[PDB]
């Protein structure tokens, strides 16, 4: 048998940990995620998961392969994923404002995919928390739904990005043996995306422009110290605007939001709530 | 690309295949689900660029694919068309020349695993045999199958024996892999187990080496002794309860080669793991004998 192996790279993404092209192979688009000597065990943790268990969900981005090849004085590191034209839910929402329907039909397929992560199925896989959740890391589909994207950080039953940081990562309080305190960590993260997702839904003629959770309190590339004092010490979070209470769907959300964010991380809901919580809003 | 031309090999690992890649053969080993683990394993090991060595089987690529519920698990490596020392000592009768390349090599490639380079953590194989030595054109062998593989960094006081359950090929464990005394969290204690299967593989090739018109045929280790399909505990049995060891062939005394082997051989074979040889040791005494 012929294994046509070939990748055309026809580069969506640069940064510290690497690169993603938009790839070709046998005719159909592929993401290439070519990964810098720096980020290494973000493929080897990715690739050990999926060696594990192979995830398959509409609401998890799709893989397809990893790859290690041997070069002259180095390893070449590869995670061939689907690829989502639209690109991620951070670069959606500058160009775009949402309805109602294509609001909650974000932020449900997100609730979806988390909620998939963190269960356990027996017979199925392990129990999984994200710990890098952030509106980068989620691709918008055409379809209208996202999917979750980056395990590299993922654990089973590199840190974070710190603007996303729950408040126990920040003060070193999570109990780090208790699974339990990762999911509770991407819930938080959960809750600023969704308020991220929620200010761009248009109510009354009315809509805020995209911004970053904390954007108005913490520099670009916040420091640890900086978020710990925002989150922990002056106890913040992200402002609900007045125009939202005119709004049924956005009232809901807003106390959706505050229900991810409570200090005591077993206080926060957990995502199958939150499923049930959006199914039945509007 | 790569074309799979025919299969070489087919057990519960999985299989190997000669394929065609650029013009060139290679060897491309399919995991079964059942080794998954042996899989990664040996996909860590090889992304240490100073792992490269003449005597350890070369890497080309590592591939886990899947689409649906279905996940293939490819390593590519370089291709021996001599095929493992397992294959070639049934068909050959080695002089003292060969035998001694031989067995010099494969204590050159388990030297270089065996010693941390401050680079190249320290390893331990763990499944050293003749079907995992490969014979090269040369006349040297290569060591292969690092997905059973333990590693430790003096520099940094790390040890890492990884996540497979899979254990030793029956017939080459150790009295302590046998007894599950071994101390599994030294890694001493797993260089030792490499060198009791290297004295295993040193007295398989010896057998083959002729001296004075006479030669032994090919046997692997306690052939005499064990049940066909050998289980742990006939094993254990054995090299545990009855202290049995390979026996030396009296014809091996007329000759200082193969005397010389014999003694080596023992001192691989101590029930005391702390007294047996180390790799380098095996090395340099190698070098010295003719
Ligand atoms: C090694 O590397 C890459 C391989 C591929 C690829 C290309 N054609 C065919 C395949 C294939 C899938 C599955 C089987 C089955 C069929 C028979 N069954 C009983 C067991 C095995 C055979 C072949 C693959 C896996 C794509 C790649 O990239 C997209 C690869 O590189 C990452
Ligand atoms: C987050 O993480 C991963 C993501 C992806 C991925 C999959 N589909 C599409 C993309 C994409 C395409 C295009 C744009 C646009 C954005 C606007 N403008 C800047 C031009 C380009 C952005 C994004 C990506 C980045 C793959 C990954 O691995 C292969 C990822 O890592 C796990
Ligand atoms: C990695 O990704 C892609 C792979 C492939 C692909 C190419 N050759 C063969 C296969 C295949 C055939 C048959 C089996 C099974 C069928 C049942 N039983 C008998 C065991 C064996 C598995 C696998 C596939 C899946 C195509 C893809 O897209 C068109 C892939 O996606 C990019
Ligand atoms: C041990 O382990 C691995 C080995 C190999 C590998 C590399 N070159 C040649 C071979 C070979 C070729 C042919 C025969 C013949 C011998 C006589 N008779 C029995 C018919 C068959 C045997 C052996 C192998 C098996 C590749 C691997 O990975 C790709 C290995 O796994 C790490």
């Amino acid at each position: 048998r012929t294994v046509a192996r070939d990748i055309t790279l026809l580069c969506v993404g640069k940064g510290r940990y690497g690169e993603v092209w938009r790839g070709s192979w046998q005719g159909e688009n592929v993401a290439v995620k070519i990964f810098s000597s720096r980020d290494e065990k973000s493929w080897f943790r990715e690739t050990e998961l999926y060696n594990t268990v192979m995830l398959r969900h509409e609401n998890i981005l799709g893989f397809i392969a990893s790859d290690m090849t041997s070069r002259h004085s180095s390893t070449q590191l590869w995670l061939i994923t689907h690829y989502h034209e639209m690109g991620s839910l951070y670069d959606y929402l500058q160009l775009t404002t949402l309805d109602t329907v294509s609001c909650l039909r974000i932020v449900l397929s997100i609730a979806s995919g988390l909620a998939h992560l963190h269960i356990e199925i027996f017979g199925g896989k392990p129990a999984i928390a994200h710990r890098d959740l952030k509106s980068k890391n989620i691709l918008v589909k055409k379809n209208g739904q996202c999917c979750i994207a980056d395990l590299g950080l993922a654990v089973m039953h590199r840190v974070g990005t710190k603007r996303y940081m729950a408040p126990e990562v920040l003060d070193e309080t999570i109990q780090v043996d208790c699974f339990d305190s990762y999911k509770r960590v991407d819930i938080w993260a959960f809750g600023l995306v969704l308020w991220e997702v929620a200010r761009r839904m248009v109510s009354n003629g009315i809509v805020e422009d995209y911004k970053p959770p904390f954007y108005d309190v913490v520099p670009n590339d916040p420091s640890f110290e900086d978020m710990r004092k925002v989150v922990c010490v002056d106890q913040q979070r992200p402002n609900i605007p007045n125009r939202w209470f005119s709004d049924p769907t956005l009232t809901s959300l807003a106390k959706l939001m505050k229900e991810c964010w409570y200090q005591n991380p077993s206080a926060r809901l957990t995502a199958l709530r939150i499923k049930k919580t959006l199914t039945k809003i509007d």
